[PDB]
């Protein structure tokens, strides 16, 4: 592959609920096509699992911890995280993480994992229900600069990572 | 359909997460177990199985689920309900999160169930369309007695109705 090919919006949506804190939020639905016509450097990473244990891992943290570089020092506009969970959960899920705010940083339901599907990033859990794997991509104007995933996201961080990440910002 | 047929398992799972009193207030580390429907209604007389249309739903949002939080020792103690099985497809992280986030500090008797792909929950009409061919549940509760389904009613606006869903009306079978 996606890596130097226009980034795959097609009509895909996905939803987010916004954290201000700066004090029942609900889900606002955007398009792929839009976040990424209107933002030059997107970062966007799928978790197969909203409030998977913090004792197994997990590249989210990472992406929060170095929020601030990536959009001040970086020029990050948007970082999405990407799961199939509802988006309250996901919501919850950014706050348990520690994110207060939504400006550049959206933790995006892709319902039925059909934006994570459509680029092959998904991770089949049986029966035909799919999760996202993990997996970053970049998106620079409209292009995707960077597009891994983990070959077994389960035990590994490695494309995903930011640090990964950080080193195609 | 439902009522006063055997409770209709099929090779439907669910996956839970368990929540003991060595971890009801601290972050969890524990896999998801999964549990074949037909297995949970095996050993357990009296079950109440309701469904939920998302976890961490927001608590400004009508629901259901914190009167059978509210009533578990209750229901548990005094109508000897073995299990209620709160169903969602969300993740089974996500719902035993939520769980705790409800209160629940013990699923000896209440398990927050990720029903994968809505599958169980649509194989009893029980779920909720919100776009593109993705299932949430719907908002519906059921009991099971004895293997045999005693009282299945989902809400027809599981946005807005707590009515044959609660825990109350549940109550009112039991």
């Amino acid at each position: 592959d996606l890596v130097n090919k226009k980034f795959p919006a097609g009509d895909y949506k996905f939803q987010y609920i916004a954290i201000s804190q700066s004090d029942c939020k609900m889900p606002q639905t955007v398009e792929w096509s839009k976040l990424i016509s209107e933002n030059k450097k997107v970062i966007i990473t799928g978790a197969p699992a909203a409030f998977s244990p913090t004792c197994t891992v997990s590249h989210i943290p990472g992406y929060i911890n170095y929020l601030d570089e990536l959009v001040k020092e970086k020029e990050v506009d948007q970082v999405i995280v990407v799961t199939v969970d509802n988006p309250f959960a996901n919501q919850a899920w950014a706050k348990s993480l520690g994110v207060k705010d939504t400006t550049h940083i959206k933790f995006a339901s892709d319902p039925g994992c059909a934006f994570t599907k459509s680029i092959g990033f998904e991770l089949a859990v049986g029966d035909g229900v799919y999760w996202s794997g993990r997996w970053a991509m970049v998106v620079e104007n409209g292009i995707v600069t960077y597009a891994a995933k983990e070959t077994n996201p389960g035990t590994d961080v490695t494309v995903s990572s930011v640090e990964s990440v950080l080193a195609h910002l």
